[PDB]
């Protein structure tokens, strides 16, 4: 699948910008999901940091929403919805070494329920998706907790696909 790369080092309102554009690019919003090949399904995009640390998001192109993540040897998905999607994700990372499908779903009602008190008014800016990566990094290594996960992943879905999502509909007026 194509890749995406972005750096939250040195970062840009420029170099942010070129960054959805590039996502809006690849996506092609639809009603249902199962309408595509496998192989020109998903997206995929590079987080790197300032700590040098960096996963791999894995983006839906018909709705532009994470339904994984890598980090290192290790794989996780959200709860799939139904079928498609269910054997569609075994067709992401397939050399990573561990995989793990939570039993949750990545929709912004569930992770807010488990971001619990945590999180109330997730800020976010280069800072925050900076602590982000690192925090969906060393999930893999036991150094993040549930509630920190959730925060984490509703910062890179609110700045990333959330962000190519509404340029996209702008965009067809």
């Amino acid at each position: 699948y194509p890749i995406i790369n972005f750096t939250t080092a040195g970062a840009t309102v420029q170099s942010y910008t070129n960054f959805i554009r590039a996502v809006r690019g690849r996506l092609t919003v639809l009603p249902n999901r199962c309408g595509l090949p496998i192989n020109q399904r998903f997206i995929l995009v590079e987080l790197s940091n300032h700590a040098e640390l960096s996963v791999t998001l894995a983006l839906d192109v018909t709705n532009a929403y994470v339904v994984g993540y890598r980090a290192g040897n290790s794989a996780y998905f959200f709860h799939p919805d139904n079928q498609c999607d269910a054997e569609a994700i075994t067709h992401l990372f397939t050399d990573v070494q561990n995989r793990y499908t939570f039993a949750f779903g990545g929709n912004y009602d569930r992770l807010e329920q488990l971001a619990g008190n945590l999180r109330e008014n997730i800020e976010l800016g280069n800072g925050p998706l900076e602590e982000a990566i690192s925090a969906l990094y060393y999930y893999s290594t036991g150094g993040t907790q549930l509630p920190t996960l959730a925060r984490s992943f509703i910062i890179c879905i609110q700045m990333i696909s959330e962000a190519a999502r509404f340029q996209y509909i702008e965009g067809e007026m």
